[PDB]
C-alpha cells in the first residue's frame, strides 16, 4: 500500500510513526515545505523570553529518525496538487523547481494551518513578523535584538504570552486587538481582568476594541494606525488566529466555512481514502457534540495516531475534545477546558456558571494560595459545561480532570462528591474541585426556593 | 418534632449535624462528644509535631458555640453508655458529674468514628508508648517530644511514615518497627516504597521491618522494646497500626463487618432503619472492587455525614462509592495513589496487571523538570483501570484525584490513553503524562496478544 | 456678518434657528445635500415596525420656515470645498451642477456624520442598504413589504431596534454582530444576556462574534459569508457605526483620530472662526474628562444652540455629557449613562460594580415589575461613574437623575440618601435608586 | 451600651436595625404603644379604596424579626417619663398597668407625631374617626361599608387621597377644607384648579374656605356646621394635620414652636445623649436652608439609619431634604419638590416661576399625554427652588430628577443644557425638564 502525508510537524510526524507500526508492509511517502518536523512552536515564546537554552530540544525528532523505519521523507518539497480521482498528487522540489506527479493508494492531510494575515495596507512592511514556525522564531530572536519597542496584533494565546516574555526582558511592550479583553475566547471577565491589571502592573500597554488599519513605516520605525489611535513600535507580530492549510482540497472534500476539513471518528474525510489531522481538520467538540475549529497541538497528536490505527480500516474512535488549553503569565497558572460562560450563552445554550475563590490549602499550613475557579453547568440536566482555575498555584492538573468529568458527561452532583484525596500538603478536607461544585449546587438551590 | 441524637462529633458528626440543620429545620438535633472539642484536624498532627504549625487553633473548622449557635443541643463531655434501637432511646452520662440520662429519640446517627489498635502486649500501659489520634495525644507529644531525643513510631501506614519523618528533621533519632515488609505497603507497590525507604535511610532514619513487637520494658533508661527480630530501646514509642471502628455500642444490634464496622445501604443508613451511619464507623462501597470495605479517611466522613443530612427522613441522594484515593509529602516528594495496588488486587485474585513509567513531567528544554514515576492497574482483558499511584518531588498530587475521576466513570486505559489533557510546555509534554501512563498500558496489552 | 452652515439636520437647523434669534442681522447661508431638514432619524425603526401613522411627523423643522425666520436655505447643495486661510467655501448646486464661490465671516460645521462601510466583496449590491436618512427610510419603507428575510450587521443601538420591529412584523430577523454581546458599549453583560435571550423567544437567529467576509449574489437570495457561518437574506441592513462627515477639513482644524473636529468649550474648532456641533464635532464625556465620538441627537441639538449664542464671544459654556441613552425593546424599557464597568476596567479606571433587582414598588400594589439596576463606581473616591436600569415599567426618567448625579459628580453615598419622594404608586419609602446606591455602599463597606 | 427606643413604626424600625447591625455589643430596648410596626399608614388609602388586596402586605417588619436580630421589643408599652439628668425612662405595661424604670446610655426618641385634633362640640362622636394607625384603618374599613355619606376634614394629602378613594368607590363624599384651594402646600393654583375641577368632575363636593363650628349628631347621620353652611354625614375623617408626639421632653431639649425636636447634622437634640428621628425631629430645609416641619415616611427611614450611624459618634450627616413628595389622584400622577411659587412668596424669598404644559413624547408616536410643569426658582441668581409634574404619564421619577438639582444647589441654566437621553418612546429630543427649564431661561432675558 502506497501512502503519502502532505505536511509534518506534529499530526504528520505521529502518523508516520503510526502508520509504520501498524503496517510495515507500506511506502509511506512525506512531503514538507521546511527542512525539519516536530517543531514546537508552543515553546517559542519560552524561547524568546530566555527560558529556553538549547533551541535544537525544541525538536522531538528529525528527518533522519522517521527515514531509518521506512519512510520516503522529501523534505524541501511542496505538494503543488492533488486530485482525489486519479489519485496523485503534484510536488515540486523547492531546491531546483523540479516537478513530479506520484500515485498514491492512500493520502493524509497534515498540512496544518497558517497564521491570519489581514488586508491592510501596509503589511507589506519587513517590520511586521509572523509566529508560527522555526523560519518565524529565528527571525524575532535577531530581530528583537535591536527592536526596543514590539507591538503584538490579537488577543489569544500567542499575543499574551509574547507580550509577557518581551515585557520580562526589557522592552516598551504594546498589544493590540479588536477583543474587548486579553483572551476573551477562553477565560470569562473575572479572570480576564486579573491578567490585564498584571500586564499593567507590568508597564505593558493594552490597546483594545481597537482594529489597525495600515502600517505606514517610517525611518523611525513601523507606524500602526487603528481605528480609534495611532502607536510608533520597532516592530510587529501578527497573533490573530490560524486558517486551515486547505487550498489543495477545496471544493474536492467537505469542509467548514474556513476550510477545515470535515471527518468522520476514524479521520477519514468525504474521501475515503483521504485522512486529515491537526491544525487542518475539524474536532469534535463534547461540549456541544458538533465539530469545531480549535487548533491545538493536543488534536494533531493525537488525530495523527488514529489515522495510523484506522488507516486500513476502521478501528479506534476519536474521542472528541474539550479544547483544554493553560498557560503561565506573571507566575500565574491559568487553565481552563470546555465552554466559557460567554461562549456558551452566546451559543444560547442554557448555561449558568459560579465563580468561586477559596485557598487550595488550609491557611494552618506554613503557606497557602487564592486559586479562582469557575464552573458552567446545565442548569437543568446538570450537566458541566466547562471550568477554569487561575493560581499562582500550579492548579494546571485540575484543568485535566475536569476534562475527564466532561469525557464522561458527569455532572455539577458528581462532581460536588467524588472521592478526591485529602492532605493539607494539598487541600482542604474537600479538594477544591468539590467545593467548586458544592457551589453550583448551592446556586442551582437558591433557585429551588 | 422530629428528635435526632448524634453519637460522636469529629468530621463526620459536624458535617451531619449541619446538614440536617439547612436540610431539615423543623428537628431538634442533640449531640453527645466524649471531648470538650470538635473537627479537630488530628491529619495535621505530624504537621503540628513536625514544627509546620504554629497556630495550633487553626487546626478546627469548628466549634460546640458554632453548632449550638445554629441549635443544635450540643452537650460535650458526654459519653453515650449504651442505645436501645427497640425503645429508641439512650443513656449517656455527664463526665463533669457521672450524671446519667436515658432519651428518647427518633433518629440516631452513629458517628462515632475509631480508635487506634492497642494489642495485648508486655509492658503496654507504659506511659513510654502513646497513641496518636485526638487533640489530647498531640498536646502530649508536643510535651513528650522535648525530652525524648529517641522516638520509635509502631507501624508502617500513613501515620508511621508522616511521624517519622517529621521527627527526623526536627533533631530526633528516629527508629520504625513494623511487622509489614515495605514501608506503606497497603498503599504503593515496591517501586514506589524502595525509594521511600532509601529517602527515610538517607535521613538517619532506622528501619526495621518484618519484626513482631513482643514487650516493652520500662527502664530508667528509657523503655526497651523486644522484637523477634532485635531489641531497641527508645525514649517514646507511638502506636500506629490502624483505626478499629468505636461501634460496640450497638454490636449484634446492627449487621457489622468482621471488625465491627457498620454497614449502610446507600444512603447511609444500617441496618435498622431509623440509625444511620457515617465516617469511621461504618464501611464504604469499594468501587475498584464493588465490595464493602474499611477505608478510614475523612474524605468519607465528610462525604457520608453529608449523605446523612440530605437522605435522614428518606432517600433522596445516593452515595457514589469511594477509590480511597490518599496521598502524602514525604522529604520534598509528592507521593500520591487511589485505588488497588497490584499487590492488593493479585493478593485478590482479580485478572490485573500493571505498568511501572518514569519521565519527566515536562520538557527537558524547561529550565527545570522533574521525573515522575508512575503506576497504572488494570484488568488486561477489560481494560478497565483499577488503580494508579504517581511519585514526584513536583507536586503531582491533583493527578490522583484525575484517576479518581476514571475509576468512577469506570473508565479504560484506552480512555485514559487519549482524553483530552491541555498542553503547554510549563506544565507538561504534548502528551500528559497521565495520557504516556496509559499508553504504556496499551504497549503491555499489544505483545502479549502477538 | 457672513454666516455660513454647512448641513442642516439637527444640530445646524438649531444653530440656525439660536443664530437668528442670538443676532437677528447677519447673513445666515445653509447648504444641505438633501431636499429635506430636521428628519429624526430616531424614527426610522419605529415606522419600519409600523408604529408611525403619518410620518411627515417625523420632520419638526423645513426649510421654509427657517427661510421665514430670515436664513437663506438652500437645498440639494454638496459644499465640495472650505478655505479657511482664505475664509472661502464653495459648493455645487446639485440640480444643475453650478458651482460658486462664497465669503464667510463665522463658519458652522454641522455636516454629521455618514454610516460606517467596509471595504469588502459585495457591498454594492442593492440588497445591502444603509439606514441613517430620510432617503434610506422610504428605501428601506418600500422594499419591506416582500422582503421575508432580513439580516441586520452590527449589534449596536440601531441594529437592536432594526431587528425587533421587523421580527414584530412577521420577518426572518437575522442579527450578524462581530462583538460578542449585541450593544456592548451601553450595558454590561448581565443587561444583555436578558436582551439577547429575549431575542431568541421571539425567533430572532443571533450570528454574535462573527465578522462577514463578503456578499455574494446568490440564487434564491444573497450570500453573506463569515469566519463560521454562511447565511441567506433578502436584505441587509447596515449597521456598523458612524463616521465623522467631515473630509471638508481633513488637516484644516485639529481633529480625533477619527475625523471629529476637536472644540473648546463654546464649539470653537482649532481655527476660531469654524464653529462645529453634532456629529460632526466630539464630545466632553463628563465620565472620563476625555473628548468622545457620541453621536447623539441629544448633543446636536445641545451644542446647536452653543453655537448660535458663542458665535461673536464665548457666551455660555458646555456642560458635556454622559451619554445617557435608552430604547424600548419587546415590552423592556431598557436605559443607560455614564460609564459600563467593561468599558471602566477596559479604559484604565478604578472601578466597581453592584448589580440589584427589585420590584420597582410594593408587592402589596395590584401590580408591580422587576427592575434590573446596575451602577457603576469608583471603588476609593465612592464617585457615580455610570448606571442603567431594565425593567417592564418605564424607568426611563431614572436615567436622567443619574445624569445629574454625574453632572454634579455625585457618590454613592449622595445617592444612597438623597431626597426622594415616597407613595406606594410609584415606589418603596426608598427609592430604587436610593436602593441601589445603598447596595453599593455595602459592597465598599464588605472589602474594608 | 444600653438605648432605649421611644415609638417604633418606622424610624424607628430602621434605627433599630441600624444600630443591631453597626453595634451588636450595645443593648436595645424599643417601647410601643401598638401592638404593630412598620405599617405604611400611605397604604390606607389605596386598602380603603380596595386596591390592596392584603393588609399584611402593609407591613414590611415585626417584633419577631426585630427580636431575632438582639433588640428587646417590649410591645403594647407606654413610656410614662424621660429623666435625662437621671438618664432613665419610665415605662408602663399596658396589658398589666405594672410600671418598671430603666436607665439608659442613649435614647432614641421616635415618638412620632399624633392627628391633629380639633376643639370642637361633637368631637366626641364615634362619627368622627381618625387616619394614622393600622387600629385606625381597620375601623374605617368596618364603617364604610354602611357609610354612603363621607366627609373629609382637611385640605392636603391625606384627605385628597381618601375623597378621591371614596369618591371612585361610589360614596357621597365631601371636603371641607378651611384652606382655600386643596392642597395649597405642594401645588401653585394651575395644578390644584385642575385637581378640584377633577374632584368636580366625579361628584365630590368641595366646601373650600370653611371652618367647622361643630358636629351635630343626630339619627340619620351626624350633621356638620361651618362658618357658611351645614352638612349631613355618615362618617368625618379628620385629616387637618400632624404634631410632634415629644411630649415627653417639653422643657428638657430645643424644640420648635410646634414641638418638633431640634437637632443637628448628626440628628442629636440639645441633649448630646439623646436622637430625634422622624416626625418627632425638625428637619433641614435645603430650599431655605431653614428647619421646618415635614412628616414624611421618606424622612423617617433616612433619619433612623443616621441615628445606627451617629449614635456614638458624629459618622454621617444629614444631606437636608426637599420635601419631595407626590401621590395618584384618579387618572394623574402629580408630584413635586421644594418650594412652590405662592411659598417662597410668602416667606419673603426672590422667586419666579414658569408654567409649561407639553406633550411627554413626540406626537407621531402611537400615544402622548401633556405634561403640566412647574419651577420655582431665583430670577438673579437662577437657584432652583422647586418644581412639580402633572399629567396621565408616570411623572413620578422627575420629581426625584429635580431634588438632585436642588440637592445641588443647580440653576434653571444646568436644567436648561443637562445631558438627558432622547428616545420618541419616552421625550423628545430636549427631555420634558430641559425644556422646562429652557422656558425659565426666557423669562428672565425677557425682563433683562
Ligand atoms: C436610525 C438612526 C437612529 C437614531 N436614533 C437615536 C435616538 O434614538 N436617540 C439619540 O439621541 N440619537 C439617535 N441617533 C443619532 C442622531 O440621529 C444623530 O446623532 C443626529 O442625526 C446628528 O445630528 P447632526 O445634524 O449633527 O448630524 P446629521 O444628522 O448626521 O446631519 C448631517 C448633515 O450634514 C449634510 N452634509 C454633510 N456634508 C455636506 C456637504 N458637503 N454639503 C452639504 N451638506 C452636507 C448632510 O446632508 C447631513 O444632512 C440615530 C441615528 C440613526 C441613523
Ligand atoms: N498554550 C496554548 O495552548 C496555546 C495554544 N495556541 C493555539 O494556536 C492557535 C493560534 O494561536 P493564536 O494566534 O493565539 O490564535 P488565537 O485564536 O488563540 O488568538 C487570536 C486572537 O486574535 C484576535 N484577532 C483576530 N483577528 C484580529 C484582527 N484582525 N485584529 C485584532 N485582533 C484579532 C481574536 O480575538 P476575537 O476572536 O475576539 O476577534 C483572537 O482572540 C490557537 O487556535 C490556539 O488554540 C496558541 C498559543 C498558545
Ligand atoms: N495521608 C493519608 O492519606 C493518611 C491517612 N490516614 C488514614 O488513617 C487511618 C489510620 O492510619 P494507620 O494508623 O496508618 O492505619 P493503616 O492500616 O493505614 O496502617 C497501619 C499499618 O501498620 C501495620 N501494622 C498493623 N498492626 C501491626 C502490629 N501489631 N505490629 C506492627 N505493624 C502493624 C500494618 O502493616 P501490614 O498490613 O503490612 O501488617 C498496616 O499497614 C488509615 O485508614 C489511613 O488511611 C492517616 C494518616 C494520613
Ligand atoms: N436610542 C439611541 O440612543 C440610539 C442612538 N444611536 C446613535 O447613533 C449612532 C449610530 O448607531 P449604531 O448604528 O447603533 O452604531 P453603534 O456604534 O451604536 O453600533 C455599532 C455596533 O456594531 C458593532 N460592529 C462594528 N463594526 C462591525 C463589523 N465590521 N462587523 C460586525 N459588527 C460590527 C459594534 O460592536 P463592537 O463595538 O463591540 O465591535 C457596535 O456595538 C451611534 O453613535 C449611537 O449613539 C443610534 C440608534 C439609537
Ligand atoms: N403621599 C404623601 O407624601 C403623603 C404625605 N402625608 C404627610 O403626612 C402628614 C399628615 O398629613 P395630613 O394630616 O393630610 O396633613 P396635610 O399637610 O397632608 O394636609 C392637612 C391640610 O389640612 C388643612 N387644615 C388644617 N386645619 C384645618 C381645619 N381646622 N379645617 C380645615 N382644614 C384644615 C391645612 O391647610 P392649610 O395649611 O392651607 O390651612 C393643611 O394643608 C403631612 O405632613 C404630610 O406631609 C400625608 C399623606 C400623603
Ligand atoms: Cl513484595
Ligand atoms: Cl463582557
Amino acid at each position: 500500500m502506497k501512502v503519502t502525508v502532505v505536511g509534518c510537524t506534529h499530526a504528520g510526524t505521529f502518523a508516520i510513526k503510526q502508520i509504520l507500526a501498524e503496517h510495515p508492509d507500506a511506502e509511506v511517502t512525506v512531503y514538507e515545505r521546511n527542512d525539519v518536523i516536530s517543531f514546537l512552536s508552543c515553546g517559542i515564546a519560552l524561547y524568546l523570553g530566555g527560558k529556553v537554552a538549547d533551541p535544537q530540544g525544541l525538536f522531538y525528532s528529525s528527518p533522519e529518525e522517521l527515514q531509518k523505519l521506512g519512510a520516503n521523507v522529501q523534505m524541501n518539497h511542496n505538494v503543488l496538487a492533488i486530485d482525489p480521482d486519479q489519485k496523485t498528487v503534484t510536488v515540486e522540489d523547492l531546491t531546483n523547481h523540479a516537478q513530479t506527479t506520484e500515485s498514491y493508494d492512500k493520502l493524509v492531510m497534515t498540512s496544518g494551518s497558517w497564521p491570519i494575515v489581514p488586508k491592510i495596507p501596509g503589511i507589506d512592511s519587513d517590520r511586521v513578523k509572523l509566529c508560527k514556525n522555526w523560519a518565524h522564531a529565528q527571525a524575532l530572536i535577531e530581530d528583537a535584538k535591536e527592536a526596543k519597542r514590539i507591538t503584538v496584533i490579537g488577543a489569544g494565546y500567542i499575543a499574551a504570552e509574547l507580550a509577557e516574555a518581551y515585557s520580562t526582558t526589557g522592552h516598551d511592550v504594546t498589544l493590540i486587538a479588536r477583543s474587548a479583553r486579553v483572551m476573551r475566547k477562553y477565560f470569562d471577565a473575572d479572570f480576564t481582568d486579573v491578567i490585564e491589571q498584571d500586564y499593567r502592573d507590568h508597564g505593558v500597554q493594552l490597546a483594545l476594541g481597537e482594529t489597525v488599519e495600515s502600517f505606514t513605516d517610517s525611518a523611525t520605525g513601523l507606524t500602526i494606525k487603528t481605528d480609534k489611535n495611532s502607536y510608533e513600535t520597532d516592530l510587529a507580530i501578527l497573533c490573530i488566529g490560524f486558517r486551515p492549510n486547505t487550498d489543495l482540497l477545496k471544493g474536492k472534500v467537505d469542509m467548514a466555512p474556513n476550510g477545515a476539513i470535515i471527518t468522520d471518528d476514524y479521520m477519514r474525510s468525504s474521501n475515503p481514502d483521504i485522512f486529515a489531522a491537526g491544525d487542518s481538520a475539524a474536532v469534535h467538540y463534547n461540549p456541544t457534540h458538533q465539530n469545531a475549529y480549535i487548533p491545538l497541538a493536543t488534536n494533531a497528536v493525537r488525530q495523527g495516531i488514529l489515522v495510523g490505527k484506522n488507516l486500513v480500516k476502521p478501528t479506534v474512535k476519536y474521542m472528541g475534545t474539550q479544547s483544554s488549553s493553560g498557560l503561565a503569565l506573571y507566575d500565574r497558572t491559568i487553565v481552563s477546558t470546555g465552554l466559557t460562560l460567554a461562549a456558551a450563552k452566546q451559543q444560547g445554550l442554557n448555561a449558568e456558571q459560579v465563580i468561586v475563590e477559596d485557598n487550595y490549602r488550609p491557611e494552618f499550613m506554613p503557606s497557602t494560595e487564592p486559586v479562582l475557579m469557575s464552573l458552567v453547568f446545565d442548569p437543568d440536566t446538570h450537566r458541566i459545561l466547562g471550568g477554569a482555575l487561575m493560581s499562582k498555584y500550579d492548579v494546571s492538573q485540575s484543568a485535566n480532570t475536569l476534562s475527564v468529568c466532561i469525557q464522561n458527561e458527569n455532572t455539577i452532583d458528581d462532581l460536588a462528591m467524588v472521592d478526591m484525596l485529602f492532605q493539607p500538603n494539598f487541600d482542604r478536607p474537600f479538594n477544591y474541585l468539590n467545593i467548586l461544585a458544592q457551589a453550583a449546587q448551592a446556586k442551582v438551590a437558591q433557585s429551588v426556593n
